[PDB]
This record gives C-alpha cells, sequence and structure tokens, in this order.
C-alpha cells in the first residue's frame, strides 16, 4: 500500500507515534517520506553486506527482522520481515519504537540525518488534523 500524506500522518497518530521518545510525527513522516516513499511493500538490498531493509520504515534484516537469508543476522525487533510488508503497519510501527528506545533515537536512520535533521518539517503535518 502506497499511503498518502494525510492519511498516514493519521494512522501513526492513532498508533501512538506522536512524541514517542521525543519523536514528533512531523518527524515520523519525513523519514517514512525519505525511506520509503510511504510504500508498505519497499524493499532494498544491500549487495555488500547481504541485508534486506523491510517495509515503510526499511528495518534492516541484520539487526531488526529475520528473514532467515541475511549473514551474521540478529532479529532486535522479534519480528518476521513479512511482518513489515503489510498493508496495516502496526507491527513496522512496533519495530521502529524499537529502534528509538536505544541511545541513538530517530538517528539510527541514515536517511533522517540527512533530510530531516534540522529541517522544517512542518510541512509533512499541515493540514491533517494532527
Amino acid at each position: 500500500k502506497v499511503f498518502e500524506r494525510c492519511e498516514l500522518a493519521r494512522t501513526l497518530k492513532r498508533l501512538g507515534m506522536d512524541g514517542y521518545r521525543g519523536i514528533s510525527l512531523a518527524n515520523w513522516m519525513c523519514l517514512a517520506k525519505w525511506e520509503s516513499g510511504y510504500n508498505t511493500r519497499a524493499t532494498n538490498y544491500n549487495a555488500g553486506d547481504r541485508s534486506t531493509d523491510y517495509g515503510i520504515f526499511q528495518a534492516n534484516s541484520r539487526y531488526w527482522c529475520n528473514d532467515g537469508k541475511t549473514p551474521g543476522a540478529v532479529n532486535a525487533a522479534h519480528l518476521s520481515c513479512s511482518a513489515l510488508l503489510q498493508d496495516n503497519i502496526a507491527d513496522a510501527v512496533a519495530a521502529a519504537k524499537r529502534v528509538v528506545r536505544d541511545p541513538q533515537g530517530i538517528r539510527a536512520w541514515v536517511a533522517w540525518r540527512n533530510r530531516c535533521q534540522n529541517r522544517d518539517v512542518r510541512q509533512y503535518v499541515q493540514g491533517c488534523g494532527v
């Protein structure tokens, strides 16, 4: 499923993402935008280390979910990577919450540093009623 902007904003809000570990909804939206373009089926294979990023927040199979084919992989969010390709993003959200409970917080996603950190992210939630 490819979410429309405000549809996603409300979905994330209902899932308890607004202010989770101090992260605003606009930051989560900027992250989802740059990571997957709001596409729940987004996948990106990393030939270099043989891992794959799954779903709307692109969780890496080397550490966050299990797909069985990633060398020396761990499953920190304790989920099958398949769970991160569903239209229902509840599990992807739980995994994203797990990531930010670590010290880096939202900084765990490099794409966030490059295109959301210290930027005007108001546009992601403007007009969505959140």
